[PDB]
């Protein structure tokens, strides 16, 4: 048999490795930092990809594909980049490099395509792989040297429109995590030191892993503004003849979501998959003759008439207990058992994956009851995570409250004056205090949109200067 | 005013570039061999990809994604590969390679995954890009140094099942080209020298460009057989305990398809895009003031209720004829003109892209008539291309018939004994003659395309059209891409 023996609330690392390995999600590779995405993990990426694609196509964004290579001189305009130097056995003219981001590849094309305001807005997106090479230790799904992602780049006439689309894409990411993956995220504004290089303002959705008390950036949505139009000479004309700079936005989302989705919902038994991204929503396990096996196909067709995803585990050379454990660690939401007594009884027995609750349902009520079951499972999966999230955040006043809260594996919400030097000072002294496999330092995660009230007079929690906004702090990824 | 000045049947080389550039399908990148696929071609790639994906999901094939790099030792296991050596300024402990094809990447994992007969069959597929860095003349879509594709790799317990899957995948490719792209292909078997390296037998579909009389391999499906399992120790335990080798198949299809489609259908005006893959099936062009745009949007919604892809070109800054030409070079099959005189009569004037025939349809009859018209356009495009294909293939007996046919921009179906030395000699001999021909012109070899599945009868005996040996089968020959 193949199941999970590690406990999630003890050795979280080994539990994560077991849950993602013993569920046929990843496979190791001989090249460090890279992993093989098996179909069970990929059919979730497919669902979130199709959803986000439909949504951005409703916004008018069109898909495209730009090369994976970039000339050296077009990238030298403002590391962890990999370069190509040979073709078989001979050297090339210029050493071309692999894309860590397609701004320097697409924007030369944007300047050529954009001439008049009638060419705006230009909204492009592409689904591609991206290489980011670091010495540091790799972690599956979260810190991968080569990850799949979507990256969209838009160019608008005015900054108002650009900012509006930035926020719309951030809302799309919020739905991606909260509605599709049932992982609660916090919308926020990035720090000046934590924001995208060369951009004006960077928006983000942040997630929280309670087991290690670490924050992690789910997705990102940037307002580049005109800072990149200067770098790449992307200009247009209004109906007055005046050459003006375009306002650019860029945004992206990786397979890191999947990893987050796992840590938020897996338990000591393995995976739990929200019914909205589950490749197989209901698995039918026949228990043994032709009558039972043929009735299972009738029930499969019936549930497929309700757009439910059903696979019958008619595999004969496998004990039913092995199928139980197999699909338990797989994370399938509802498992459906049908034996001979069930077929005679005219009912079936389903066991939900989140709580283990058993249900006896008649065949005439099977489809709507399973719909209600999946909806309730998704809602509860999201609510438990929301509760853990808000119990993992502490509202503080001074810095003397920081180190206890960090030790409780929590985050802090503090009044901050946004002095960029103060953030580095705070990181340094939090690391120093933690010193007494990753750092113990505390940095900014975001400046949440849902801003709590700032009282009449107020004070920064570190420098004592007048505080500007509430900031989320914590040990991060 | 992006038009197409070139003539397709005169300067075809330039016509292709004009048709693909002034439709805003491709854009040029500073690195040779790499091209930017703008949305107008990518929304065709999207449709063919959704089609093939649904169809292979019916076959139990599940999608995945393997890394884009391969180790040196695992790749050199028995070229045109791009090798990564540095990160920033520092070199690497081992040099890695960018994938030309992911056999050496997936198959080490196959060896780990297959243990018993219960793990078989195993059907994987991935949609990604591959980098073949040939340093010859790059052609958009046709021969690029970086191109998108799907590659599917399967492993079975017996070879009959593997070959069955091979032929099913090849049929899926024939549907991809003839039912989606409306481009006729020929199913066939690759020669012993042109088959996939290390494989047992390669099946293929071939397409024909008449303007330069060239054959081009549309897609491919390989029977690797037992050969790769020997390389990567991919074995399983039989139902009886005997340890045996898997039988593997590998198949793939690239963006080249799109390219071929263009060459098959575009005319002197620009693109012609088959309606089953077109991003905009019907373009509504207001003749230019809300009285007209309102009815345009009403018709847009009504046609959308019939799953018709409609975009209304309400850009008031251009003349209607400019819009006509702009959506003609893009190859939109149907153009719906709605003038102010049309609003009182309650009709609209629809013009199709392939023939130019113009119809005037009532608003109520709009949806079913446009459905019928798109079906007819698809049928007529494919049937015209199929007739052109059968006009361009010459059935021959002697090598004396070869050079005439090749000079007519044609292919030859000839009885062949299938000895590989014979193929190489015919290649060299056709080149050594086409060059002597072109000497007196102020400025060409022929190779095997496929051994078609629909073999004509082979009379008793019959001599190979080049060597005089007893002929095996009718092979396709022509100048290749
Ligand atoms: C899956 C994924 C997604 C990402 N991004 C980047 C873009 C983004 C999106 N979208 C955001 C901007 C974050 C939202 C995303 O998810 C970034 C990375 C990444 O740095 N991988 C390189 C790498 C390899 C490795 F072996 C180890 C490390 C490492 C780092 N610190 N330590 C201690 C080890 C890092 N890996
Ligand atoms: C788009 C694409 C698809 C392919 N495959 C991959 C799979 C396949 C499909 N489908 C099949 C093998 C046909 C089944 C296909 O077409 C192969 C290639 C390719 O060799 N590109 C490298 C290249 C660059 C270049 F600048 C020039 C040349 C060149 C070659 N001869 N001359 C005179 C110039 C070649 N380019
Ligand atoms: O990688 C990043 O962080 C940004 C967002 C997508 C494109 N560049
Ligand atoms: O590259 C090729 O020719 C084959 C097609 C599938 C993968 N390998």
């Amino acid at each position: 048999g193949a199941m999970v023996t590690a406990k999630k609330d003890e050795n979280f690392s080994e539990w994560y490795t077991q849950a993602i390995v013993r569920s046929e999600m990843i496979e190791y590779y001989d090249i460090s930092g890279c992993y093989i995405m098996r179909p069970w993990a990929f059919h979730i990426w497919e669902k979130v990809q199709r959803f986000f694609d439909d949504e951005i196509k409703k916004m008018g964004v069109e898909n495209s594909y730009f090369p994976m290579f970039v000339s050296r001189h077009k990238l030298e305009k403002e590391p962890e980049v990999a370069w190509v130097t040979h073709y078989g056995d001979s050297p090339l003219p210029e050493k071309i490099a692999i894309r860590p981001t397609s701004e320097t590849i697409m924007y030369p094309a944007y300047a050529k395509w954009i001439r008049s305001h009638r060419d705006l807005p230009l909204k492009l997106n592409q689904w591609c792989s991206v290489v980011r090479w670091e010495f540091k230790q790799p972690t599956p799904f979260l810190r991968t040297r080569e990850f799949l992602w979507q990256e969209g780049h838009t160019a608008h006439a005015t900054e108002e429109e650009a900012w509006e689309l930035v926020l719309d894409i951030l809302e799309l990411y919020r739905r991606w995590y909260e509605e599709c993956l049932a992982v609660p995220v916090i919308k926020g504004e990035k720090s000046e030191g934590e924001k995208f290089a060369g951009g004006k303002k960077t928006t983000t959705v942040e997630a929280f892993i309670p087991e290690n008390g670490r924050g992690i950036q789910a997705a990102t949505s940037h307002l580049l503004g005109t800072n990149f139009a200067k770098m790449f000479e992307i200009e247009f004309e209004d109906e007055e003849g005046h050459k003006r700079l375009v306002h650019q936005t860029s945004w992206g989302c990786t397979t890191r979501s999947l990893g987050v989705m796992i840590m938020t919902h897996g338990d000591d038994k393995g995976l739990v998959i929200p019914p909205r991204v589950a490749s197989v929503q209901v698995v039918i396990i026949p228990i043994l003759t032709g009558e039972i096996l043929g009735k299972c196909r009738e029930l499969k067709t019936m549930l497929e008439k309700a757009d439910i995803r059903v696979r019958i585990d008619d595999r004969s050379n496998y004990t039913p207990g092995w199928k139980y454990n197999h699909w338990e660690v797989k994370g399938v939401p509802l498992r459906l058992e049908l034996g001979p007594k069930d077929l005679a009884k005219g009912t079936a027995r389903v066991v939900r994956r989140d709580t283990g609750e058993a249900y006896q349902i008649s065949w005439a009520d099977l489809a709507p009851k399973l719909l209600e079951l999946m909806e309730g499972i998704q809602r509860s999966l999201f609510e438990k995570a929301k509760a853990r999230l808000h119990e993992g955040i502490e509202k503080i006043s001074t810095f003397d409250e920081v180190m206890p809260a960090l030790n409780r594996k929590h985050l802090v919400l503090a009044p901050w004056c946004e002095d960029p030097e103060s953030e580095e000072q705070i990181k340094k002294e939090t690391q120093k205090l933690s010193e007494i496999v990753m750092t113990g330092a505390m940095k900014t995660l975001c400046i949440p949109f849902d801003q709590p009230p700032m009282p009449e007079g107020t004070k920064c929690f570190y420098t004592g200067k007048p505080a500007k906004r509430w900031t989320l702090w914590g040990r991060s990824y």
